[PDB]
């Protein structure tokens, strides 16, 4: 960390630690989470699929949220944290514009002045989200230096912050940043696992045997696994299709068993869930679902309780599946 | 009603009446509603907008549901009702394909054999939803007779039912059909108002002074108003932009005050909500929001509690607003 950002990061960590000890904070953070990020998502038991075996499968429906919800998650948390710190403006960078639109929203809400750096190229290929951020009252600063893209808009926001942290909080999108960011971020994303844990106890009176979740960035596996890292008697299967922080963190916890799934297994699963559960999974969920399917199918009798984290763009990458199938002739 | 459908409709009404007296039914209907239609939606208090006045404004966030949710609402209710009746197959017609995809889903779930009539023209201009219905295991029957469109696919489904009601339930999409359909439908849509009512009592300890909702088909105003029809001390403002069953029903209840809103007022509102609440409303909600805004602005002191029903495609018809604005030069 450049010695110039030390002050900003320390006062941030100081504030985070405080807010984490304030039930009044956690309280407001939860109201926002309900009102603006559509939480808690449902946890739904699949009965047709497990029929004939002793597996009880549950899907954590993050698929029903609207896009960007998971980004809204950490910005609601940070916007709130900034307000706590008495900040008045917010600085964020954006690529596709999801994060930017999340910062603007959180910003309008808590009444913070928001400015969002965005690479010139992205601003062009992104009218909609740019129109949204503006509509929301944020200010979109295009960046043409360097590649005129994310790394640029990002480098630029950081320079801005490093000269204005006294009144502006820098809204981080990724979980990969200087301390205490990865914590704050991991923290404002842990409700997935928290809800799952509480939900699973309420319906099954016990924790799950294993929690399968496709790991591979933006999968938000850490979000689902966070609250189980210290539930040692609960297995954490991370599914890999066919380094990134996602893995970085998961490796260090020492408790994620990685496994691989193959395009056919994915499609098998994808097709199975549509047919029996009436749920069109995304390809990312499909791999996780494929592994659960394998665990069940392998030992039909092992009485096991599994939870699969459902990723999201189910009816967005419904097209590449139409292709995969029209291609492979199965169409 | 053709004398041939009398038997089917009577056994349906008989079953509906029974299921309505079974808390076990209403129980299962609610689990489905949670797990598959993302219910209850949030009810969020807007504080920035009312700031400076005695109005307390609440928006019923139906905008955060995924498209077709409201259709999923009555099919979950009917699919369940059919299972109750011991039916084994389901018949539905579809235009855009939303209703069809809803029937397939509900169908796969409760394990019912589903067949969906769809006009040939729509089948063509609708690959995605058709692929979805099929993926879900339903059978899509194209219709080329007549106009080769909805009225055709509809007339065809009906003929089919009228010869198979003994084992197949006809899934109605609209609320406009023979008795007892409009009831069943109005019934499997009333949770919006029910949630609002309970939610508003929990937070404000009293019912709202008025409930504004843009009326004009597919607005699902009846859904929001249903549970307030007999809460006489609560005003029902129906907002008209600038006959349909929506109005038909609302007129007969004798308790909806209609009012008109103008494109500018809408845009005013639309723009206001984005800026202060960080919420991009749809144009339909915008008119309803415009009227609430007028009620507040007119008498800044009247201490009033309002609830506005939020329609939905907020970031879908975000484009025609971009136009309206680029057009009108305000861009």
């Amino acid at each position: 960390v450049p010695q110039i950002l030390m002050p900003a990061l320390r006062q941030l960590e100081e504030a985070f630690v405080s807010a984490q000890k304030d039930p009044e904070f956690q309280a407001q953070f939860n109201d926002l989470l309900k009102n603006y990020a559509g939480r808690p998502t449902a946890l739904t038991k699949c009965q047709n699929i497990t029929a004939g075996t002793n597996t009880t499968l549950y899907l954590k429906r993050e698929d029903l949220l609207h896009g960007g919800a998971h980004k809204t998650n950490q910005v609601l948390g940070q916007a709130l944290l900034a307000k706590r710190m008495g900040k008045t403006e917010i600085i964020a960078e954006t690529g596709a514009g999801q994060h930017g639109v999340a910062s603007a929203l959180a910003s309008a809400l808590l009444g913070l002045k928001c400015r969002i750096y965005m690479g010139a190229k992205d601003v062009e290929r992104q009218s909609p989200n740019v129109f949204r951020m503006r509509l929301m009252g944020a200010e979109v600063i295009p960046v043409h230096s360097g590649s005129a893209t994310l790394k640029d808009a990002c480098n630029e926001a950081l320079r801005d912050w490093s000269g204005s942290y006294e009144t502006a909080h820098y809204m981080l999108g990724t979980a990969a940043g200087p301390h205490p960011y990865p914590t704050i971020v991991r923290e404002f994303q842990r409700m997935i696992g928290e809800e799952t844990k509480a939900q699973i106890l309420e319906r099954e009176g016990r924790l799950p045997d294993a929690v399968i979740a496709c790991v591979g960035g933006g999968s938000n596996a850490i979000g689902m696994f966070a609250d189980f890292i210290n539930e040692t008697n609960v297995g954490l299967i991370g599914v890999e299709p066919g380094v990134g922080p996602q893995h970085a963190y998961l490796n260090s916890t020492g408790r994620a068993d990685y496994v691989s799934i193959t395009d056919d297994e994915a499609l098998e699963a994808f097709k199975t869930l549509c047919l029996h559960e009436g749920i069109i999974p995304a390809l990312e969920s499909s791999h996780a679902l494929a592994h659960a399917l394998k665990m069940m199918r392998e030992n039909p009798d092992k009485e096991q309780l599994l939870v699969v984290n459902l990723s999201g763009r189910g009816d967005k990458d419904i097209f590449t599946v139409h292709d995969i199938l029209k291609a492979r002739g199965e169409i």
